[PDB]
């Protein structure tokens, strides 16, 4: 389970769907795809040495997606997919694409962040709306069996993560934009001193500051929410989730910037 918070028994049973796929792809930041910017810096026409927290060069990535019609699985809600955060991870997001009419909607997996999942602690929810990405730090009662939907075809589910009448405290709530007709987002999510980092973008490039959190406690767990749509899947448009993760630790790369400031190439 996520939360202690039993939100639903509708449609629930214990069947060994799938495992998390290991990506024929892997980490290649020698065009600085899986490095940041760091901060608020701007470093023009340079090579720099900086130690910070980066992917391994030539590791895989785990797809962590889930996506679901009616039914959730109990083995969804575990290891392998309930995951150690540890120093952090970068993540690799397809953007799913969707049509209604002609009209285009994204949608891609939430990911939530955090230790124990209950309300006596803070979890980091990032979740899209459709070229909004709403992020929160709060108080969440997390659900056992949390999922999220599409808002844009039918779910037969209801969307259900967590259950907290009444607002709880958040230490963070803000949204940032990202381009709906991308194919892939990138994100940092890693932990230093107590202080949570997200960086993003929406590109096959270094990725952006998002924002920092004090929290003083570390971060232990992170999961990506099953989404369940009456779509994306093989008998309806061939269409898929696929949300990629790969560890972080603290290591040295070589950062080289251009004379607009943008990070040409790295080295691990
Ligand atoms: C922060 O997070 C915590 C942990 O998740 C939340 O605390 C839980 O809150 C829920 C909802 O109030 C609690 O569930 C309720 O418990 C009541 C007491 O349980 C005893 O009595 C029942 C018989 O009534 C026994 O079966 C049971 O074994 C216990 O002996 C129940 O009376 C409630 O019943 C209602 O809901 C159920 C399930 O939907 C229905 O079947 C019933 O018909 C009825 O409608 C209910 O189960 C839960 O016990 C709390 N857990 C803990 C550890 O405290 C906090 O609410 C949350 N805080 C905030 C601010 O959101
Ligand atoms: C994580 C995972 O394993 N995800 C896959 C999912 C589950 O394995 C399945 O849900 C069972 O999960 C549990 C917990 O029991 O199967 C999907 O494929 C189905 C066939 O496997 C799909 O064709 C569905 O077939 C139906 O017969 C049915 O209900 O399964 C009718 C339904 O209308 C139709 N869904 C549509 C139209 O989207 C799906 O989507 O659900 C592809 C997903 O990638
Ligand atoms: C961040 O984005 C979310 C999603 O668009 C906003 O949530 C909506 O807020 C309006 C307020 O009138 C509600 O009517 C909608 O029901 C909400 N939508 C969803 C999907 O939750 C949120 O207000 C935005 N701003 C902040 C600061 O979080
Ligand atoms: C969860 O809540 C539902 C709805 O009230 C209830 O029928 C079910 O028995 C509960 N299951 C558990 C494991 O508590
Ligand atoms: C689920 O199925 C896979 C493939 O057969 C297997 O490796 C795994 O051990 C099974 N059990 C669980 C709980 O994942
Ligand atoms: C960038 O750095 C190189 C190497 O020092 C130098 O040759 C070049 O003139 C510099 N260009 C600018 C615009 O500073
Ligand atoms: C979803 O929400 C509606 C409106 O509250 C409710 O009627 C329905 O029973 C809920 N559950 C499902 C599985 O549709
Ligand atoms: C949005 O993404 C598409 C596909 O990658 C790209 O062609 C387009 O130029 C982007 N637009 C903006 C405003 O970023
Ligand atoms: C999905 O792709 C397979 C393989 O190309 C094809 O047989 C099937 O007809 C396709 N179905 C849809 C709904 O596109």
């Amino acid at each position: 389970v996520i939360g202690d918070f039993n939100c639903t028994n509708f449609a629930i049973n214990d069947l060994n769907t799938t495992v998390p796929r290991i990506s024929e792809y892997v980490v290649d930041v020698s065009y600085g795809l899986g490095t940041y910017y760091i901060l608020d810096r701007v470093y023009l026409n340079t090579t720099i040495l900086f130690t910070g927290y980066f992917p391994k060069s030539g590791a895989n990535f785990r797809d962590l997606s889930l996506k679901g019609t009616t039914y959730l699985s109990t083995l969804w809600y575990q290891k392998p997919f309930l995951s150690d955060f540890n120093n952090g991870i970068f993540s690799r997001v397809k953007n799913t694409k969707l049509y209604v009419n002609k009209t285009l909607y994204s949608e891609f997996s939430t990911i939530v962040i955090g230790s124990v999942f209950i309300n006596n602690s803070y979890t980091i929810v990032v979740q899209p709306h459709n070229g909004v990405l709403e992020i929160t730090a709060c108080q969440y009662t997390m659900c056992e069996y949390p999922h999220t939907i599409c808002k844009s075809k039918g779910s037969s589910r209801n969307e259900s993560w967590h259950f907290d009448k009444s607002e709880p405290l958040c230490l963070f709530k803000k949204n940032f934009t990202y381009n709906v007709s991308t194919d892939w987002l990138y994100f940092h999510f890693y932990q230093e001193r107590g202080t949570f980092y997200a960086y993003y973008a929406d590109s096959g490039m270094p990725t952006t500051f998002l924002f920092s959190l004090y929290l003083g406690t570390l971060l232990s767990h992170y999961y990506v929410l099953p989404l369940t749509c009456n779509a994306i899947s093989s008998n309806t448009d061939n269409e898929t989730l696929q949300y990629w993760v790969t560890p972080l630790s603290k290591r040295q790369y070589l950062l080289k910037f251009d004379n607009r400031g943008v990070i040409t190439n790295a080295v691990d």
